[PDB]
DNA sequence: TGACAGCACTGAATGTCAAAACAAAACCTTCACTCGCAACTATAATGGGAGCTGTCACGGATGCA
């Protein structure tokens, strides 16, 4: 029942409030609570760094901003440590994937519309 | 049985050298067209002015005289 609430002020807030599990943990229950009461209703919560990954991607093709803002912008640590989220999940550099003329649904985590 | 607390372990990822790479093209040679300096030519013709001035005028100065 209760933390419904999560889902969609995480889709609102990967933005500039830096939430981490002890941030997520502001949200009523414990650290290790909320993991399996979010894991028995989804399958799969720290889901966060895909949206981390998803919510830097609207950056990349759909802003015109260049990289350096993105890796600091959407809650990441820094632009290595963006480009080892990125390339473990999308196999790709960001410079090799805005530059490409085709973008397609590999890497990209969908958000969780339960 | 009830909901919910915070420790246990697991794995993925984070921080690690590295050369694989692509481009800032800036730092070098090219090859050249052109921009640049240097030399000659052999009826023969032999003193500059040069358009300007416009009459200030004393006390002073020296130079001669």
């Amino acid at each position: 029942g209760i933390i419904r609430d999560l889902l969609i002020w995480l889709e609102g807030h990967l933005d500039q409030p830096l939430s981490l599990d002890n941030v997520a943990a502001k949200a009523g229950y414990s650290k290790w609570h909320l993991q399996r009461m979010f894991k028995d209703v989804t399958g799969h919560i720290g889901y966060i760094r895909a949206r981390r990954l998803s919510k830097s991607a609207v950056a990349l093709r759909l802003t015109a901003r260049p990289i350096l803002d993105i890796a600091l912008q959407y809650r990441f640590d820094s632009q290595q440590t963006f480009t080892r989220a990125f390339k473990k999940q999308f196999a790709q550099t960001p410079a090799l994937y805005r530059r490409s003329p085709e973008w397609s649904a590999f890497g990209i985590r969908p958000p969780l519309r339960l």
